[PDB]
């Protein structure tokens, strides 16, 4: 066994573009299914660390969404579910998840200011609007746009960390199943944690993962 | 220095519910702010543990509910911010915003399922309505009341992780300031891990840590 040693010299934004960009057209032209899906998480890795340059000097919101997009597309060629599926599979569909939930994760708290106080007044008028709808009695639901557009940002970014969660817990879920291989990957790199691994413990816990699988 | 052992025989909700009154009516007839807050949080904790033991023979929703809220009222008392405000103080402060922080993100995880297709649904209906209240042109809105109380639950229990995450972050940044208390108690205990402590990790923590307070 033979832990990566990691460079600290942080590049530029665009460094990592295009070997994130050369790593995926390997993984485009090849056949082998896994093959391909190593290079993807690999590319994967360096969109990721082109996104968190991004954040160095301040957007990354849209890398890291097609980043997302990229991680599923991936996960739809050696499906962790199918009966053929190796433990090789199984752990490279882990790395997979962990970095589309911790990349969604980021997502949402790229907006989570717009969260909080859209939540404030969405709740103020989601009351104002059914208490004006009512006729009293003593003894369809109309709403401004501004409200309306506001409902639609908030669950927008609120799906994001829903996402988030759920991937999460499957990622545990499926780790339980090659609780050896992550055990030893969580001893030599520290476990990833929800909330509080930033993007370049994400890059590195992965690139170790991706060198033990190509080593097999 | 000391840690308390902690005993295993879990008991019944009902039982945890008078332990907590109990240290809570200690707490509400004596004087110094400092000791009430300590009883407070001591209730707290059992009043948390109740809601563990509603958990195990399946809601404890309201019982958690309602002890965040006597948690905002117990850090209302000797308010971290205050000029004066003691070391021992932003401890405890700490330690109520933990409970706080995963009181709610609790709350929250009760209703994710709720929360999940809620967002596919509305998502797709804050869609509808805003496509079919614009005339095409070639070259407020209105919706359904189901729809607009799924929008009200919706941002419901989204509030509740929204508030999490932010206590989360204070707890985090005013443990900073007392990072060797909170280092020992994290070297003791294990550390607190938002999205991964249980209840009863919790209670050990919080409990172990107003064990040292009393201990000054």
């Amino acid at each position: 066994r033979t832990k990566l040693v990691f460079d600290d010299r942080n590049y530029s934004a665009d460094h990592y573009l295009q070997e994130a960009k050369k790593l995926k057209h390997n993984a485009d032209a090849l056949s082998d299914r896994f093959e391909k899906a190593v290079y993807y998480l690999d590319a994967v890795v360096s969109f990721i660390e082109c996104g968190n340059a991004l954040e160095k000097n301040a957007s990354p919101f849209p890398m890291y969404s097609e980043t997302v997009d990229l991680i599923k597309y991936t996960m739809k060629l050696k499906n962790y579910l199918a009966p053929d599926a190796t433990a090789a599979d199984k752990r490279l569909t882990v790395l997979c998840l962990r970095c589309e939930s911790l990349l969604y994760l980021r997502l949402f708290k790229l907006k989570k200011e717009n969260a909080l106080k859209y939540s404030k007044t969405l709740t103020e008028h989601l009351k104002n609007s059914y208490n004006n709808s009512q006729a009293p009695s003593p003894g369809s639901v109309t709403i401004p746009q501004k409200i309306h557009q506001m409902a639609a940002s908030y669950v927008q970014v609120t799906s994001n960390f829903l996402y988030a969660t759920e991937i999460w817990d499957q990622a545990e879920q499926l780790s339980k199943e090659q609780k050896e291989f992550f055990a030893e990957l969580d001893k030599v790199m520290g476990p990833l944690i929800f909330n509080a691994s930033i993007m370049t413990d994400l890059v590195r816990y992965t690139r170790q993962g991706l060198h033990w699988l190509r080593q097999d």
